[PDB]
């Protein structure tokens, strides 16, 4: 027996009862007369529910499973927000909202959602939240009228940031549970992308051949700076990072173009460069996506240069890192019942390589890109609203 999800109308009718219970107990007529945080928590959930029903009417889905996933994600996000907003010696078990929401989802001490369900909830909610951006594209900012506009800008930011963090944690937990006993061999030629990458995102890298040449020159630079002749003669951390980049480029170069276009190879290699850049930044105590100049890592400075990392937007970074994530997982994670890491994979001969650490770092960078995007968007909207006061 595994956890069974409540269905959509069961969640909806239980949630609406929850609102009625809270309003009667507070002697209020409507949600907007409640005090915060409960006010905004219930406005968030009501707004999510209303947008879900509007999308059911527009898209006419065969089944509501994806809508159930978003609503679970949103309710669990509020439950986490309730915990985070608890004062003194307040206990979540005495929160009417926390206990009602958990009851509505069917969650108790002995019955909790699976790892796979938790990932689907937050992955689904995070995709859903993009409906607040013009064309669902945070590069364009918030819509002038969006489905969360009842909320303060600060609360939109804090809830989205929390949700990106919950997905990161759920994916990290799944990564931590993997065993490395997969017996299958990987097939690089069976890897295909779902959507073609916007070639304007990789245009900065000129071409597949020039990108390999920039990487080759950068490695020569690090050899020349350290006055050694081979990558294996560098410190192990830097040695394994450069070996990882060379291994990614060699593996992509073998894939026939009709199977994987050169623009997609450029995207995967750029994402791999963001990974190495991020690992080096962490050695210096900086965020992986730091834009700080680091006084003298030839490699970190050089990757920043090849990537135009200081000039590229966070959405572009996320696309490139997500591209590398997809290719790496195709090559190292076998799937059906359980996923596992392949015993023999394209990184097996890199001494000291930490594959789970790399996949966990990817989750961190994706989270940061998403958080940077919503921060930028609510900050711009705040600025626009202040400029239109009397």
């Amino acid at each position: 027996a595994t956890f069974v999800l409540k269905e959509f109308d069961a969640l909806k009718s239980h949630f609406n009862d929850t609102v009625k219970i809270i309003l009667q107990r507070e002697k209020k007529d409507k949600i907007e007369d409640l005090p915060n945080p409960r006010k905004e928590e219930l406005q968030f959930l009501t707004a999510v529910l209303n947008q879900l029903e509007a999308k059911i009417d527009e898209l006419k889905p065969r089944s509501l499973a994806s809508y159930v996933h978003v609503f679970y994600g949103a309710m669990l996000l509020v439950c986490k927000d309730v915990e985070n907003n608890l004062r003194v010696m307040e206990k979540k078990e005495n929160s009417l909202l926390f206990t009602r929401l958990m009851d509505g989802m069917g969650i108790s001490d002995e019955n909790i959602p699976t790892s796979e369900q938790n990932i689907m909830f937050y992955r689904g909610l995070n995709k859903f939240l993009n409906f607040i951006y013009e064309s669902n594209d945070s590069r364009k900012g918030l819509k002038k009228e969006h489905f969360l506009q009842v909320l303060s800008l600060k609360k939109i930011y804090s809830l989205a940031k929390l949700s990106y963090e919950q997905e990161e944690a759920a994916e990290n937990n799944a990564l931590a549970k993997l065993t490395a006993d997969g017996k299958t061999k990987a097939n690089a030629n069976s890897f295909h992308v779902e959507k073609p990458i916007d070639s304007s995102i990789v245009e900065q890298f000129k071409s597949w051949d020039e990108m390999k040449g920039a990487l080759h020159q950068l490695i020569l630079d690090e050899l020349s700076d350290k006055n050694v002749a081979k990558i294996s003669a560098l410190s192990q951390a830097r040695s394994a990072q450069l070996k990882f980049l060379q291994t990614m480029a060699e593996q992509l170069d073998k894939i026939p173009n009709q199977s994987l276009e050169p623009s997609e190879k450029m995207a995967i290699l750029a994402g791999a460069m963001y990974i190495v850049r991020g690992q080096i930044a962490q050695e210096y105590g900086k965020d992986p996506l730091s834009n700080d100049k680091i006084s003298a890592t030839v490699i970190h400075t050089g990757l920043s240069t090849i990537l135009h990392a200081n000039a590229d937007c966070c959405e572009d970074k996320e696309v490139l890192i997500a591209a590398a994530n997809k290719f790496i997982r195709h090559m190292v994670i076998e799937r059906p019942t359980k996923e596992s890491v392949r015993e023999n994979n394209m990184f097996s001969d890199i001494a000291g390589f930490q594959l789970i650490s790399v996949l966990t770092l990817i989750q961190n960078m994706i989270k940061t890109c998403r958080t940077d995007a919503i921060e930028a968007c609510v900050t711009k909207r705040k600025e626009e609203l202040e400029a239109l006061k009397p």
